[PDB]
């Protein structure tokens, strides 16, 4: 949009994804070309008037998946592995990886599109276990070595968690160094996202905003692949950058490489949990695209939930726009709620 508007054009829809989402507390980031756009609204906690911050500490959650795509980018860049590459050949030794059949095994492209044939989640864990958790990284291992693929790879698309987080073993594999380290040295610490990671301290978790279904502030390392990262409005904003171009920044070297789409709905036989922003028109590493339709223009997305925080980005690259949005969920809060009127800010602003 014209930066005479920005602001403006923001404001036509930041109070009212508030409250149509039934938010507790929110914050909203926008970039417009040159133009930087923040609101925050409600509150960390239920009840205690004080309104979130750039550095209130969120769970991105599923956002997370887009940084596990970014490495596994970047690692490729370096010759580290190729998407190509079946998961058995970063599996510890001597362990067993079942495939559909000898000749079509799970490959790190299928992981991060969704088309790997494994289930959404890990079969069989505890109940009422915090967020982000469970299973571990020798959980997961000692369940894949005994378990069935049964449909082909690349030709069904099922969202998963487990799949994700088997990329980021894969990927820490690959690089030799633990994933918190690949996190660290590939993406937080040349951006200088000092809020943004997957062990919190003391006085980071004091800072993490609490809705309905919250659960304690803990490492979550666990789902460094799928879910688990901390991070905060700021920090996001700055990483969200990248991917847009300004007066004075182009995007970076990997951001068309990260953004490649890899499926079309129509190469698929299914899809299944594609669609939660709206419908999935290609599937990228991570990334959703959705083809321009009625009132909306063509959107690169994806969206998150867990422990009680919902996140949402969209954006549309050719236009150096980008919206991240993350909410604290009260009772009657409804997840596209708030992707629906981040859709509809992105249509005005490409105007």
């Amino acid at each position: 949009s014209n930066a005479l508007l920005t602001s403006q054009i923001v404001d036509q829809y930041a109070e009212h994804i508030f409250y149509n989402s039934g938010a507790v507390g929110m914050a909203l980031v926008v970039i417009d070309n040159n133009q930087v756009v923040n609101r925050s609204f409600g509150e960390t906690q239920p009840g205690n008037n004080i309104r979130p911050r750039p550095d209130s500490l969120i769970r991105i959650a599923s956002i997370t998946k887009l940084m596990t795509s970014e490495i596994m980018v970047k690692l490729a860049d370096d010759g580290i592995v190729k998407l190509t590459d079946p998961l058995k050949k970063y599996a510890p030794k001597g362990v067993n990886v079942p495939s559909y059949s000898a000749k079509q095994p799970i490959r790190l492209l299928h992981l991060a599109s969704h088309t790997s044939g494994l289930p959404r989640e890990q079969p069989g864990g505890p109940q009422k276990r915090p967020v982000f958790t469970w299973p571990t990284k020798d959980n997961r291992w000692q369940w894949l070595k005994l378990a069935k693929v049964t449909v082909p790879p690349g030709v069904k698309a099922a969202y998963s968690n487990l799949a994700y987080d088997l990329l980021a073993d894969a990927l820490s594999r690959a690089a030799g160094k633990p994933y918190a380290h690949l996190l660290r040295d590939k993406i937080t610490a040349p951006l200088g996202m000092k809020n943004t990671t997957l062990t919190p301290t003391a006085e980071q978790c004091k800072r993490l905003m609490i809705g309905v279904g919250s659960s304690r502030c803990g490492n979550t390392v666990a789902a460094a692949g799928s879910g688990g990262i901390y991070s905060t409005p700021e920090d996001m904003q700055h990483w969200m950058q990248q991917f847009l171009a300004s007066d004075n920044s182009a995007p970076k070297r990997s951001a068309k490489r990260e953004q490649a789409l890899y499926f079309q709905r129509g190469d698929l036989v299914s899809l299944k949990g594609m669609d939660v922003a709206g419908q999935a028109d290609a599937l990228g590493l991570g990334w959703v695209y959705m083809a321009p339709k009625a009132d909306l223009p063509g959107i690169m997305q994806k969206t998150g939930g867990g422990g009680g925080f919902i996140t949402y980005m969209a954006m549309v690259p050719e236009k150096n726009i980008g919206v991240f949005v993350v909410v604290t969920r009260s009772q009657l809060t409804k997840f596209s709620n708030m992707s629906d009127g981040v859709n509809q800010l992105v249509a005005e602003l490409v105007k």
